[PDB]
Formats: structure tokens, sequence, C-alpha cells
């Protein structure tokens, strides 16, 4: 009944960017959102340097048609500081600075070493192979805004600026929780008609992985005053609360009138597949979501509406989910009209050498093991039927969450 | 002039893989390396269960096509235990077990109600729409394997067999430094020739990434005793010691004539790019990975050579180097024959639908830039010269390292 896009667009367009912050040191930095442009204190490279190995030369003694001896070397922590004679040049290594006077550095492509000095092939009238005082970064620039996840990609960058530490929006808090009667700890011997609580452990798993400071108040028992004490602790603390089963997602009993006294929550019933509910809404100073029960529901649920909600709270200007691609099923797929089906696929190459889809077997939500069997999701249309093999199909690879 | 395939199996071939384990609850686990088979303790479903949200029925009843009042409902935590009269139904959730008796679970969307019951709008056959118990997982029946990694997708399903620990094989562990008089640390101003060490931060961040514990042990001082001092602590403290820059990868020194003294060390000259040098064998309790000082290099060497060695140390039976896809380029590039050469690009969907490559621009070893613009590997194949827009490529995307 309600689509995808629409939830989703409606629970982000409320939501806020977090912005309190913190400074740590570059090593504690991984994964963590730039609360500030980093703006660059200096010229990189510090002086004019070579890009490649090889000789730095002059103009006038490659106009002279003869050989160079080589007079010295430079190499980036001992740079060459001698005397720099007439006709020679001075070997060179990669990111290694220049000698003064240098006006080009020749690569091993023009370079003939011999006894009396090294020849070149062609000739040149600029800088060829020379990196300037600031050619990658120059002071005063902007080398990674604000809203930037920092990654392996981006922190050695802010080290050779210099830099000990750098601002990062906090943590995301993200308070979790079931309740029910029925809901046992693992390790503890089954009560009449219990089942293990399965949820909350995939959901804190999901959440440590995203980044997320986690606090699991566990299972709350089945008692409108422990509930509702669960919830203004929860909310108390964290950004975000998150009843990972076990709240209504609109049935009526106790809980759902605990959400009326406590937030403004709609219940929402959403055309995909699996799934159907999610409960969402403000409480008075953290944003709830609401599971549904089933594994496979609730896990769809938290991959694909709760996981974007937590990257646009924690700063971050990039997204979350990974992006889709069009493929080939080498499968037959059995979709019914009306919902947006989130099934399970292996994406492997074939033979011929191109990526085909391939389904993980019964898409039923009644199972688990179709995603540690697949590795994406096959995102077929809301409105689109069954599927043939060889019809093309849009895919979803897992994040990290997932293997 | 040795390929990238001959020097990495000959690392693989020489490593044992770990097997001392610790015993951790599962909310610890992600990430973390099966020490033995989980077998399940139990039949999964443990009762005739239903596969689809719907109604529970008897052949007979369905036979006399009359609409069928419900008398009942089984959901999962809470299964029908009352009485089920000739002429009902029972309102059934996926997972809750079937009620005695019953022969088939009708999905809702094949049953539309009257006033004086539920009419069954379709065939009904027996067995249809019921999962029986061990059907999904079976007692005694392997689970996951011996150097599983673990995830989210696995972690869950464990729980959900009533166990709340595991062994898991001890973290790798990785002993990191660099030495240089030229190298400086963050704050610390900048003198003549001298540079910010990024190469062993980039280094630390990917190891704690890839789950090592890592022991930085520094700047080692610029003297053979104090590095002689620095590998006799990584050694005994390390399953693998790793020189970020400084230590020699072929050049004759104080560092190789140490090096050699402490091991058998080959030193590689790798038919890639960027790069080229490769430092690698046994210490007395440890292997050695010896860098080259260029970043670029050094990431690029660490990414394809060291972390499948851990990989492999870490008792993980799958690799942690994603796939290649096929790919057309929407750039021309360039491309010399005789080294295999790891471009970094940006895969993207076309308006067409199609996944092309793109250069991140200039593929010099002279700036990092490329692997925060990038988001794979092109990887051109050795004996391969300059290619046009349009071309077959062979890609592979940048795990999590890069984001």
């Amino acid at each position: 009944l309600m689509s995808l896009d629409t939830a989703l667009n409606e629970m982000l367009s409320r939501v806020t960017p977090l912005t309190a912050q913190e400074t740590l040191p570059l090593v504690q930095c991984f994964g963590r959102i730039l609360a500030s442009d980093v703006v660059s204190p200096l010229d990189v490279p510090g002086f004019d340097n070579s890009a490649m190995d090889g000789y730095a030369v002059r103009l006038a003694d490659i106009a002279s048609g003869q050989p160079l001896p080589v007079a010295g070397k430079s190499f980036a922590g001992q740079p060459y500081h001698g005397e720099w004679p007439a006709g020679t040049c001075i070997r060179i290594m990669t990111g290694a600075p220049v000698p003064e006077g240098c006006e080009a550095v020749v690569m091993q492509e023009q370079t003939e070493q011999m006894d009396n000095g090294v020849r070149f092939t062609a000739e040149v009238r600029s800088g060829q192979n020379i990196q300037r005082r600031g050619e990658d970064i120059s002071a005063g620039a902007v080398v990674f805004p604000a809203g930037t996840r920092l990654t392996t990609a981006e922190l050695p960058v802010i080290a050779s600026l210099g830099i000990a530490e750098v601002p990062v929006i906090r943590k995301v808090r993200v308070a979790l929780f079931s309740t029910g009667d029925e809901l046992q700890l693992p390790g503890q011997p089954l009560g009449d008609g219990q089942i293990y609580d399965t949820n909350r452990l995939a959901v804190h798993l999901m959440l440590e992985q995203l980044g997320c400071e986690v606090i699991n108040l566990g299972i709350i028992r089945d008692d409108p005053h422990a509930l509702r004490a669960a919830f203004i602790e929860a909310d108390s603390q964290a950004d975000v609360v998150i009843s990972s089963g076990g709240v209504s997602v609109g049935e009526a009993d106790y809980t759902k009138t605990i959400l009326e006294e406590l937030g403004e929550i709609a219940f929402w019933k959403l055309a995909i597949k699996p799934g159907k509910p999610f409960a969402f809404g403000k409480l008075s100073n953290s944003w709830f979501c609401g599971l549904p029960g089933n594994p496979v529901s609730a896990t769809l649920t938290f991959y694909q509406l709760v996981q974007p909600l937590l990257a646009k709270l924690s700063g971050n200007t990039a997204s979350g989910l990974p992006a889709r691609q069009r493929v080939r099923t080498a499968s037959r797929l059995k979709k019914t009209p009306g919902r947006l089906d989130f099934q399970r696929g292996v994406l492997q190459r074939n033979a011929d050498g191109e990526l085909e889809v391939t389904t993980t077997g019964h898409q039923g939500s009644h199972i688990f093991s179709s995603f540690s069997l697949g590795n994406c999701f096959i995102v077929l249309e809301r409105d689109r039927g069954n599927v043939e093999v060889g019809e093309w199909v849009e895919v979803e690879p897992f994040n990290a969450l997932f293997g």
C-alpha cells in the first residue's frame, strides 16, 4: 500500500544531521564523518618535485648534443644540495625535490647510461615530469569537505598535511530492545512456547558495523511499566530507538498505547516483499523505528529503511546502500504484481565472461539461509510479474553487513 | 620480471593457517573466523510450521466448498492449542507451528472472505506451504563449516539454534614499523628534506579494518642496533612483521644486512604497476613483508599481496579480494606492455543502464588522490598496450578499505 520511496522520503525529510563533534587522532578515524572542512596548511608537494624517476636536467646541456654524467642524486628524504656542475644531470626518484636550476625531468624512456654520461633522445623547452610546489594540494585549499566519510583513501592525505587529528561528528547513539514473554536469550533453555530472540542480535551487529554506538537494553518483560521505562530511558540517552520485535507495528495492545503517549508514531504498510509493517515517528528527543517480528522482514526493513536513516543522521553527505546494476537472470523468478520485491540472488560471472544472477532458492521468509547463500538483492519492480530466463533485472550487491 | 601470480602463489604456499581459538559471545563475532563446524543441536523447525501468512485447513473442509469460519490463530510464539472443529480454519503466520491435523496452508492471496467464513478460491493441494520438522536444518547437520567468516547472514542463524557462543580463530597479530631520519610525526615541524610518515598510518588503518591485532612500533631509530631490537620485539609478538617504509627492498645497506641476518628474505621485482619491489620471507616466528616507500606503491602492494596473505593466515576459507567483472571503458587508457597495471577508475552507470569505467585521471604514483576519486581498479593485462574507448577491460571494485 505505501510505496518504499515515499516512506523513505517521508523519513529523511524530517531528519536533521548531527553536528556535535569531537577531535580524534587520525588512527581512530576509520569510517568517521568529517565535522569541518580540512583546509591544507601547506603546499603539497612542499617544493618543486619529480613525478617520475630518471634524471633532472637543464636547458642548454641538452641543446649541446652530448652525454651528461651523474653528479649526484635526490631521493626526497635526501635531496641534492651539492655544487651542481655545468653539463651533468642528477639522478632522481619519484617525489624527490628537483635540484635548484632544474628545468626538466627525463623518465626511463630516453636514457641510455654510458661511461661518459647519460644520453637523451628528444629535447624539451618546459617542465616535463615536474610537480610544482602545490600542484597536488595548495595551502588554504579545501582538501576534504565536511560530510566526507574517512577511509584509507583520505586519512593518509590528511597525514601528509601534518595534521595529527581532525574533528568528526559524534557517533549516532542507538538504543535497541525486544519485548515479549515468548522470547528467550540464546544459551538459556527454552520455556514451553518460547523462541530464541534473533532479531535483536542481527540489529546489534548491523549497528556496530555501521559505526553506531549501541545501547542494548535486552528483552523487556511483558509489563506496561517496564516497557514504558525502557522507552523513557532509551529516548533520554539515544538519538534513535529501535524495537527489533514485540512493539506494535499497528495492532492494538498496551505497547501501541505506550507509543501514543511517548511519541507521535505512524504505522505504515509498505509495498515491499518481504515485509510490510513498519513503525516510525518522533519521541521527545529521539527517532523511533519499530520492526516486525519476522527475521527476514526485520532484516530487510532495517537494511532498506533504517540504514539510510542512520547514514543521514551521522552527517555523511555521500549516501548509504550500494548502487544497483542491470544484469540478466539465469533463473526464472516468481514475482507477483503489487509489491517491490527484494529477492536474494547469487551474482556470478558466466563463461561468456558476463555477470548474471541466479536465485538462491525459495524466497519465503520462513527461512534465513538466503542471506548467506546470496550476494545480492534482485530488486524487482512493484508492477512487474514473473521473470523469465534472459530478462534484464536490477541487482543490488550486499554490502559488508552480509559478507 | 616475476609475475604477481607466481609471487602470490609462493607466499600462500608457505603459509600455515592459524588454529588456536577462543570462545566468544555471538555479538562479538562479526568478521571472526569459525574455528570448528557449527553442528545443529536441533531440528529446524522443531515442528511442522507454515511457510506463508494465511490459513491452515484440512482437505475435507475445502472439499465442502463452503466458506470456513476462523476458529483460532497460530502465530509463532503463540501456537494454537484449542479445539479445531469441522468446517473451520485457523489463521496462521509465517514460522508458526501448524495445528494438529492441518493438511495445508492457503496463502491469504487465494482466499477472499465472506460474512459467514473464509472462501478458498483456488485449488488446495496436500502439504502445500507447510515446512515439516527438520526441513530447514537437521539435527546433527553442519550448519556452518570451520573457516567461515561470520557476519549478519550467519550469526542470527546460530542464535536461532540456542547457541550463545562459538569458537573462533584467534586474531592475526601484525607488527608494524618504518625507519628514516627523513620521517616526521604530525604537529612536528618539517626540517630540510623531511616528510610526514603516511604509509605507516595507511597500513595501520587497513590492518585494523581487516580485523588484525596491530602492534605499531613507530619510527625506528636510523641505526642497526635499534633496527635489530625492533625485529626481535616484532617477531616475538607477531605472526606478520611489516615495514611500511625504510627497510630495504633490495638496495644494499645496513637494513638489508639485518634482514639477511634475522631471516630468509627474498627481494622480488614484480611485474606490476604501480610498484615493483617487495620483500618477503621468514623470520624466526613470523612472516616479513617489506613494502616500498612510495605511498601509491606501498598501498597497492599491501592490497594485492599482503591482504591475501593475512586472509589465509586468518583461517578464512574464502578470498578477501573482490571478484573482477568485464566492462567497457568510456576512456582511453595509457598502458605500456610488460607490467600488469592496476589503474584506478570510476565504475558507473551510464544513461542506458550500462556499467562502464572511466579513468580517475592521471595514474602516476606522485599523488595519492586516485584512491579517493576512484571506486575500482582497472586491471590491465601484462602484455596489453594502450586501450581505446569502447574496449573491454577487467575491473575490480575497491573493498571497504577505500569505501
